[PDB]
């Protein structure tokens, strides 16, 4: 494929979707990463790369230029889920997109549950807005989609890419008691989520498998995330 | 491909996405349609076809059975945008999904704008909740994505499928003064939207082209929609 510049940020789960995808494609060393400081965004980023002023975004093709001077001739692409499909298209040997039309629809249906159920319910519960039961119920929705063994549709796919960054960050939030509930409640919910026993036994197994995946670990700066999450809570 | 039973409803724009896709694939006569009465949904629909109890949904493969007795052995699939990709996958000669990875990402990005900007802003404005300017601005977002001529990415694609049912219904709502504003305001906004001149000149051309497309017209019961929309407003 043509050259890829990825504009990303270690803190951002949506960006990590694209980093995971590239890693599963064993292409993470082919691409040029540029880290965006979301508290001090470069003045060229929005007008030249992504008018929404968010990561992730990719510049595709065009001439070799420094990443802080992106070329007008490169194709600019945004939105994490699209970028993950684009990577799976560009690198078919990644096997991120299943061949079977049915399994693709199922993988994407799982992504829709991640978008419309898991992420909103995690946001609402981690921010003190909703109940623990509301979060567990949304997880149970994903659990009910899981097959007896393996990942969201058996073989690892884009469905697992879409979810893992948010699961990895939830774990930090919960493990570290940063969820706005008294000391120890976060960790108890983390156990429900990932123990592999109880109402969420099967999801727990799946979650263990997602967090163990090499592409997740390789694109996740746990020390950095933990530090930033503690500091934010402290405010 | 295997046999397709589509559970749909004439009133529903999300369902019409799948009807359009099938028609573009010239497969609309291969599939078995079953109309769901959304005010009196069959008691077998949610437990046997789609637990979300919404159209559209597809039953794929399995034995030949009556559509009100769907087989456990058919694969059940839901969510309009996924079903449109599934149809494009099943019937590649439809040309709904472009081959170029970049044009696919662009088509899907346009769909994201339909999902996150156009549809919410149309809902909010048609229901009396927001301003006309908020709706026009969201349309301008889509307009800015359009190429100089043609459809959302040139050749007709899934991007146009995703938008057209909602555009067709907006037109009825506006043409018929059913938008909650005084007589004549709906029609003036319709003119802004579809005249082909003014702040939305280019989108207007595009919109004319979407509503002229055979697949849209063939899957749109304008008389029925107009009747249902008038009656609802009258309440
Ligand atoms: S995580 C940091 C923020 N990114 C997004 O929210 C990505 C959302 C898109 N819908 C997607 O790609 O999936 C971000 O960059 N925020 C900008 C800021 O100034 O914080
Ligand atoms: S238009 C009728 C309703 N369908 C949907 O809302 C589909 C939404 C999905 N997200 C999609 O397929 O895109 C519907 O069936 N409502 C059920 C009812 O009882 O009204």
């Amino acid at each position: 494929p043509e050259r890829i510049t990825l504009y990303t940020a270690k803190i951002c789960p949506f960006a990590q979707r694209v980093e995971i995808a590239l890693h599963e494609a064993k292409a993470h060393h082919n691409v040029e990463q540029f880290q965006i400081d979301l508290q001090n965004k470069p003045e060229w980023y929005a007008p030249k790369v992504n008018p929404a002023s968010k990561v992730p975004a990719i510049a595709y093709g065009g001439p070799h230029v420094p990443p802080d001077q992106p070329s007008p001739e490169s194709i600019k692409l945004a939105e994490s889920l699209i970028l993950v499909e684009f990577v799976a298209d560009l690198f078919p040997h990644s096997h991120l997109l299943p061949h079977d039309p049915v399994k693709r629809a199922q993988a994407r249906f799982f992504i829709d549950g991640v978008s419309t159920k898991f992420i909103p319910a995690w946001h609402a519960f981690s921010q003190g807005k909703s109940s623990e039961e509301d979060f567990l119920t949304a997880v149970e929705h994903l659990q009910a989609l899981l097959p007896e063994s393996g990942f969201a549709v058996g073989a690892y796919s884009i469905a697992d890419v879409a979810l893992t960054p948010f699961l990895g960050r939830a774990r930090v939030t919960l493990k570290e008691d940063l969820g706005g509930y008294p000391r120890g409640e976060g960790p108890r919910v983390l156990a429900v989520l990932t123990s592999g026993t109880g109402r969420l036994a099967r999801f727990g197994k799946y979650a263990q498998d997602l967090l163990a995946r090499e592409s997740f670990q390789a694109t996740f700066d746990e020390a950095y995330i933990t530090e930033r999450y503690k500091a934010r809570f402290a405010d």
